[PDB]
């Protein structure tokens, strides 16, 4: 017997020039006066400005004081200004860190309560929000199409996701011209991020046949057309399957969640400064080679899907594809001492670990990380 | 570039065993008094009085007085049956029959007109209606996951469908058990029509990632299990496996639309009396073999990522299929006249017809219905 939920209510609109469709969306749902959560980049560069006036009126204040790895302050400090301009929607055009606050802020601004009366205290979030119209802007972390929120808490130390209801996006629009403006170190790390979700939701625990279709095909298109997008910023081709596979690959994270890269990853970005992306693919290759054969052959059928003789090949994919883009294969450089090994196992002892195929135990996760520290 | 446009409001329970969650979620939704239509098979063994008194008087009320092809006047008689019991929500447990109807009376037991005033005039649907719990007991037609009800108007001769977005399920819950009562000539009928709205949905032109890689894995499914679940009616995992083929084949086709095999099903049945997805299959391998190199070799990228060599040897497998679980390869036996060839050429002509990547002539109607009334 095999029991499992799908629950997907995002409506989606993709292709190249359809974020001028904001004024259709906004007259549609009978909204006005919005604010525009995004990065300080696209005000400079007139593309914000540019979205506004097309949505006439439609859109009113703008947002853009929030960090890469937004803060908790930054969240009630947009849920102010939502509550002075009265906006009725919430428009998120960013990477993954621009989407965070607005799910977090258009849910919060409706009550008196700071954000952090939530953030993994137990609180559930209360499910009244305003919309949200995620435009994403990296290829990516399909941040678009899941209902989590990851923040940070600067004055406690604390860092953790926020999951609700009410935190998932009425319609999100995934225009591939908006990510030809990434830099090609971001694009490569940003598509390792797409590959891991793609992989790791489908050897998870809590699998379903649902999102192994949306997984099979997003991982497959980043092993073809990632290093054209590295190398070729303007591929306007490039760019729109890299788009296709990161909204896909989100499909297939929301319900089955990740599993071991992504654990490693918090440590290997909180604490080494490493990006998210950059960080799962740093293990992902090395959980492959020990989930092979995990699942009664599960593994060793997704890659021959995908177009390669094993696993093992699959993962020597991954690492000829980090090495093709200039992604970590070590840590070397880091010069990690003893004491900092041990912190990378402690604390790589997320909940998400547990979701491995394959039980993981300390000791493999100290192989690993003094295998990782011995090599650039 | 790709443009395309994905939205799937509808939450899917699958499992084995979960029919009897209709008590969670009338009390997660804080729902009582329901009405649940259903065919009076399950009635008589029994079936649905297990579910009402397992929702705990959730479900009051029972609606048996509708037929296989339903009619707008059974719609309105449950509707005034609403009206009568003021029901809170709508249990649609049965075929694609059952859950026609109870996507129509739950919006037309809000108004006092007809259902009859929006069937095929054009007039739209009142997007206010209850909550429709469907409970799908075939595998099957993905009714539980469309939003269209085919309904027939026998006093007006006229059988036209209606597309409303408030006919979307609000759950879904898909059940093998309920499947397996069903005799092996519907379910070889119900398992080639998931198939057809793979194929066809796959290489329709209105084709969408996401929708391709759902058509992909149902199809993959059909081939290695519909043949045991007929030789086997009570084979859990092949009951199984076409319960998870059959709404995966659902959102397969609800947006790309379905193509020829299809437009050519309506006036096989309509006049001939040969079941939809027997209809559906008896023309499904001769299109595979026109459109084997359209769209570029994305048909034979199809084939053979469900295990063929190319369209070709899928084709073999389609013919071997119905044979193997006894459905019509030809129209011999119904000693067709030159004008009843050419009565279904006219009717072919199908607007779903277009839908197809190679051009369907009159020509090559006549000339395909030519060959199926020399074919057994
Ligand atoms: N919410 C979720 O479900 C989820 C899932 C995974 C990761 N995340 C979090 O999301 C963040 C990652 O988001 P990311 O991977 O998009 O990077 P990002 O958006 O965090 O930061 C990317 C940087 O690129 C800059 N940039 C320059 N030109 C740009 C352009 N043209 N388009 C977009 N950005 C441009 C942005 O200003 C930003 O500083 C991490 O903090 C990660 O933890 C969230
Ligand atoms: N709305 C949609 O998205 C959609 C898609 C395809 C077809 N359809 C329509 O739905 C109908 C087809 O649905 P169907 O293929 O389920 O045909 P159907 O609805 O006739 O199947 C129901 C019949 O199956 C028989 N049956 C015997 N044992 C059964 C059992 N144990 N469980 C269920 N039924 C049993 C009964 O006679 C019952 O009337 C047609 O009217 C078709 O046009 C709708």
């Amino acid at each position: 017997g095999m029991l499992w939920d799908y629950a997907q209510p995002v409506t989606i609109r993709f292709g190249k020039g359809r974020a001028m469709e904001i004024k259709d969306i906004a007259e549609a749902m009978g909204l006005h006066d919005g604010i525009m959560v995004t990065p300080k980049f696209f005000v400079d560069s007139g593309e914000a400005q540019r979205l506004i006036d097309a949505s006439d009126g439609a859109v009113s204040t703008v947002f853009t004081d929030f960090s890469p790895n937004p803060d908790v302050t930054e969240v009630d400090a947009c849920a102010e200004i939502i509550r002075k301009n009265h906006c009725e929607f919430v428009v998120a055009m960013g990477g993954g860190s621009a989407m965070d606050v607005s799910k977090a802020a258009a849910s919060i601004c409706l009550t008196d309560d700071s954000i952090a009366d939530y953030h993994g205290t137990g609180k559930a979030m209360p499910q009244k929000h305003l919309p949200i119209i995620a435009l994403p802007t990296t290829a990516g972390t399909g941040s678009e199409v899941t209902c989590v929120s990851v923040l940070t808490n600067r004055k406690l130390g604390k860092k953790a996701p926020i999951v609700s209801d009410g935190f998932f996006p009425s319609v999100a629009i995934v225009d591939p011209e908006l990510t030809y403006s990434v830099p090609p170190k971001i694009t490569a790390s940003t598509g390792m991020d797409v590959l891991s979700q793609a992989i790791e939701g489908f050897w998870s625990k809590g699998h379903q046949p649902i999102c192994d279709s949306c997984a099979a095909h997003a991982a497959k298109l980043v092993f073809k057309y990632l290093p054209i997008a590295v190398a070729e910023p303007h591929n306007e081709e490039a760019r729109e399957k890299m788009c296709e596979a990161s909204v896909i690959a989100g499909l297939a994270f929301t319900l089955p969640k990740t599993t071991s890269s992504h654990a490693c990853s918090f440590p290997l970005t909180n604490i080494h400064g490493i990006p998210h992306g950059e960080a799962c693919g740093l293990t992902l290759d090395y959980f492959a080679r020990i989930n092979k054969d995990a699942q009664h052959g599960r593994v060793q059928e997704f890659a021959r899907g995908i177009g390669f003789k094993d696993v093992d090949a699959m993962a020597d994919a991954i690492h000829d594809l980090k090495v093709r883009i200039g992604m970590r294969t070590g840590l070397k450089d880091l010069n990690l001492t003893e004491e900092q090994i041990a912190d990378l196992v402690r604390i790589s002892r997320h909940p998400n670990l547990y979701n491995n195929p394959v039980e993981i135990t300390d000791d493999m996760l100290d192989t690993m990380y003094h295998y990782l520290a011995s090599t650039d």
